[PDB]
């Protein structure tokens, strides 16, 4: 239930051990004025710093003038700040505004079309987003509202996607969690301690080009449907041959233990984690942060589940988009369909309370 | 943390309320009342297991490579979770299987209340089933198991997930606070009242149904927030609309939550004081609701609100009523009832060979 620190050379919410919820949102700006969307970014910046240590917003959710709203809308007080953290990206298409356009990073490449893609351009794109990830959904849900509530006018919701539990892992000292098809999701990340690694592969460099983004990263972001009528009446072969590792224990085919270092050539050819896997794809390696969602009934008698995606890395075009381009042939991708997509820029941290989101930009 | 499965009523009602929420209804598909009652059984069996934190049938691993594993496998490695699962008939259902005259008259449809819009896609339904629990992903994990269970005989019509509190993180004797940022819960009947629940919540078995003596009624009503018009109100709006102050949660003129209202110091119209009993012939519900956030929908907005369940006795002495008298409540400004369901909840599965519904079939 504690707070993560807000302050740092990078952003909380991407090597953070992974909380229980998330509320991502994405946001289209709708205002023209520059100077206003920078006094949006600082008075968001602060509003962060108080809901991150489990504080109301401005003066508070109530005691003000009787006949004013109040400043915070109220529904977290009383509740601690249960790991909250926020993270917030500058998608493409905000480099149109602003004279922005020299400044967008090579590294923030847009996604090719890939085969089976069936995207809903409404829950895709979007000018920047906020992560708000908390082991309180209240306190996530809060978060984004009064965040959207201090930026009417500047700023509107373009879609939104609340993950009820995390299918991903930055801690693998703790248990890995599963997904909706029943297996451990995780286990081969970056670990929030793997300092080189994080350097190596997800944090931005200066000499990569763009030096606003030093210290930032890259955000991919797909809504995963998962077809689980046609996964529930495979076998259990099926399903274990699918991945390559087994559903019990989640050891790579032939070995023992979880944390087992895989054998490649013993799993199919088209196996998940033998596509996925660095060595196949010249080392390419990804900080995956995702979560699962269900979003009611499909209409058709079914439940309607899927994953919600994040990777994180150094360059969406090294990272994300070499691996996805290998998973053509994905044994998988019998039972997925991706039908929403995002890519975004994740600045670098606030580095103090002087500091504000963006600043490095702007 | 578990609850036990097995007693004279159902879990899930007068038991501890856990954080997370999976309510769903499903639609029944089958003619044969034999080939129903067998799924009542196999489901019993499957909820036995499942509340107690292990998996349905034979596991989801580690039998023949060749066959489906009869668990889906999500809820490996997770506690039970203080699961509990409640199944509930919808009026719906006795027009099957030769059960029209085994309908119980409490268990009578809603009137059209002023305001309501109604969405036919959720609302209604042959059946329910309520899983809560701590861990959502073990109230997923239940109901996806059931309906697999089911598949042939029964279909998901509708399907609501919810949340209430955090208890690794937040006291139990302190009130939630709903989506509106007041607390929601103050003055309900609590588990512990033995009495107030035989008067108010469980059926008796002079009330007119045998088959129902012990179990209850429930009402289900899927309700909407206008967010974005609701914090634009003023506080004093706020506060007058239910008759509470925000902070604190004290009736007007009172310091403490907890103090008894006096109902003439509020507004004619807020919501306390027409949902009080005082004012309803003395008319009291069991309330055991979850709020919901589900995204936003096409204009920007925050699609959450309240997904209030009520457990009665008897719903023409209780919902019915209290809901008549919030006609004008100061709260319709801001809230629309956009789905709605109504249910018997039959009596506890007595022992190991009991099942739900063995009273009614
Ligand atoms: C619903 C969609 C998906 C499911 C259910 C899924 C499932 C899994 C599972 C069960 C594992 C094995 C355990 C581990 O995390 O190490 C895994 C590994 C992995 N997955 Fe996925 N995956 C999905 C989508 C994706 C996508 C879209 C990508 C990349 C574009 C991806 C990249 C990876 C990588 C890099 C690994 C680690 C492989 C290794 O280094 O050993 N996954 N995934
Ligand atoms: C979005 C919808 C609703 C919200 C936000 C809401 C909120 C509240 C709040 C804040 C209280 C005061 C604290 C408490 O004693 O629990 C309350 C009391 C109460 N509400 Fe509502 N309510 C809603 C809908 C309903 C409906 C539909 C009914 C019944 C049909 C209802 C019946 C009651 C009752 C019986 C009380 C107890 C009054 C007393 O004995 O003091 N509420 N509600």
């Amino acid at each position: 239930g504690s707070a993560v620190p807000f302050h740092g050379a990078h952003q909380a919410g991407i090597a953070t051990p992974v909380q229980d919820r998330l509320h991502f949102a994405a946001f289209d700006v709708t205002t023209e004025d520059r100077a206003a969307f920078v006094a949006l970014l600082k008075e968001w910046t602060a509003a962060a710093r108080r809901l991150t240590a489990g504080h109301a917003v401005g003066e508070g959710a109530y005691g003000g003038l009787p006949e004013a709203p109040p400043d915070d809308t109220g529904e977290a007080l009383g509740l601690k700040p249960s790991r909250l953290t926020l993270t917030i990206g500058f998608g493409p298409s905000l480099f149109t505004r602003f004279g922005l356009a020299d400044l967008r990073p090579e590294a923030l490449a847009d996604l090719p079309k890939f085969p089976g893609d069936n995207l809903d351009r409404a829950r895709s794109g979007g000018d920047l987003c906020v992560q708000a990830c908390a082991d309180d959904p209240q306190v996530a849900v809060h978060a984004i509202r009064n965040l959207a509530r201090i930026g009417f006018g500047k700023v509107v919701v373009r879609w939104s996607q609340l993950g009820f539990g995390k299918t991903s892992s930055t801690t693998p000292d703790k248990q890995t969690p599963r997904n909706l098809l029943g297996f451990k999701d995780g286990t081969r990340n970056i670990a929030g301690t793997e300092k080189d690694r994080l350097d190596r592969f997800v944090w931005a460099a200066e000499k990569d080009g763009t030096p606003w983004m030093t210290g930032g990263s890259y955000l991919v972001a797909r809504r995963i449907r998962m077809h689980i009528e046609t996964w529930d009446r495979a076998s259990l072969q099926e399903q274990e041959d699918v991945f390559g590792r087994d559903k019990g224990e989640g050891a790579p085919v032939g070995k023992a233990k979880e944390r087992d270092e895989p054998f490649l050539k013993a799993m199919k050819p088209d196996a998940h984690v033998r596509l996925a896997h660095p060595d196949s794809n010249g080392g390419a390696t990804l900080l995956r942060r995702g979560y699962s969602f269900t979003d009611g009934t499909d209409g058709l008698g079914r439940l309607d589940a899927g994953l919600f995606f994040l990777a994180y890395q150094r360059d969406i075009r090294t990272g994300f988009v070499p691996v996805q381009r290998n998973l053509a042939t994905d044994a998988l991708n019998e039972y997925i369909q991706h039908v929403g997509s995002a890519v975004f820029a994740v600045p670098p941290g606030v580095r103090d309370a002087d500091d504000w989101w963006g600043s490095t930009l702007f």
